[PDB]
């Protein structure tokens, strides 16, 4: 209740410098430290010294204390609260609690947020700047990150003593062409009917870019083709790419091309 | 309330034999039977005879009727109760309800079972014979009956006064070709590539039978074609059939056919 004299406790004058306070703390802390001084009186003196230094080491906190009493009631807290890092704040005197209490909060809560990513964003990974309701955060993201993968950004959660963690959970945006299942990718490969019969090379697509795919002679619709290592990356191994063959036909032709298609069609009505 | 004379209703002497009661029932049952006698008076008379015979036919039940009213040893109804299977017990008089009431069981438990049906079986509906627990049961069935549909067969449940009900739930067996969704049907239509380009007729399938489906010129794979009313029937409406076009190519060809396919293929590598 009664205003503690932190200056008397550290044995420094009312107008001491910060370094004067620092060295006074060092001198007195080594004097009353639990494992150097095994006295019952030393426990309380050490506690006092730590409380004194906790307030006086910060110029901002030192000023609050200096201008307390003339203005009777405790002052409004700063945004966020008071930061007494490396100080057992719960063990300090009642005077302290009355004075700094309004801005002494408990363990900060974690914030859990979704990280909506496109197949190619998650595939590459790398550095992503994330703005999720509250703060701007940059994080490293492993190549081939999946749905429900947790990215912990420590200290970026809720405000408190200490602050909480940001927990980002990856969500996968549906893709126009590819379909993810585990580490494997699945896509439809359009193969022109003549190329399917004879067997040639079609231009297909991967997330890395476009590749050439050789289709064997007489490959039917629904034939699944594996491109080893063309799927999602992973720590222990890489997934594959599966292309499902989809026979395609020309929606437009030249009068010359009609003659060829007509002969085949007639041979089908024959069979 | 008053003691009914069952001997007077059946037309038998006070000390008749069990065979004499049986033949007197047959004589009077065929005289006042529902479908042979269309009289309003025959309704009560036939109910009277049914009440009499039910009591009189069983020697244990008949003795109970004979020894009722007198100031002798008062017998509580037997541990097993009274068996009146095949008689509208509640419909009977109160005199019957007072003497046999304590030995009667309540309405029987419902028997619950699954009715596994194929798409074609569910499509057509009608009369079905089913085995549940031990017995066979006939059951009418609406065309286009669906998954989870309840078919209450009254009086075909557990033993009781009256018996309970059979409750069947329709389960749909998976089909090799058709897929049900609501009342709509879905299936894959194989279409030879040359027919898809030029446009012609393909032999498609329904649950009724096979049909001809006219395919327009230049119809791409994935084109979905509605066959009105070709789906599942129902009250107030009929489902559609949807056939998804799947372009097919020949797995075997003639040396003459190779040349036609080879030309188009080389015109595609050129494109």
């Amino acid at each position: 209740a009664a205003k503690k004299d932190y200056y008397a406790i550290l044995g420094v004058p009312r107008n001491a410098t910060q370094e004067e306070i620092k060295r006074a703390y060092k001198r007195l802390a080594r004097q009353y430290h639990p494992d150097v001084n095994k006295s019952p009186e030393a426990e309380e003196k050490f506690k006092e010294i730590n409380e004194a230094y906790a307030v006086m080491s910060d110029p901002e906190k030192r000023r609050i204390y200096d201008t307390y009493g003339t203005t009777e009631a405790p002052p409004p807290p700063p945004p966020g609260g008071y930061d007494f890092s490396g100080f057992d704040v719960e063990d300090f005197s009642e005077f302290f609690q009355e004075l700094f209490g309004p801005g002494l909060f408990g363990k900060g809560r974690d914030l859990r947020a979704e990280l909506p990513l496109t197949l190619e964003e998650a595939f590459h990974g790398g550095e992503r700047v994330v703005e999720v309701a509250g703060r701007r955060v940059s994080v490293r993201m492993p190549p081939g990150v999946r749905e429900g993968s947790v990215i912990r950004v420590p200290g970026m959660g809720g405000q408190g003593n200490p602050p909480g963690d940001l927990l980002l959970v990856v969500r996968m945006l549906p893709h126009p062409v590819f379909r993810l299942e585990g580490q494997d990718l699945y896509a439809t490969l359009d193969v022109p009917a003549p190329i399917a019969v004879v067997g040639g090379k079609v231009r297909a697509m991967t997330l890395e870019g476009p590749v050439e795919v050789a289709v064997p002679p007489r490959t039917q619709a629904g034939r699944k083709m594996r491109l080893k290592g063309g799927g999602f990356p992973g720590p222990a191994g890489r997934g594959d790419l599966y292309l499902e063959v989809r026979i395609t036909i020309p929606e437009r032709l030249t009068p010359e091309e009609e003659a060829l298609w007509k002969k085949l069609a007639e041979a089908y009505y024959a069979r």
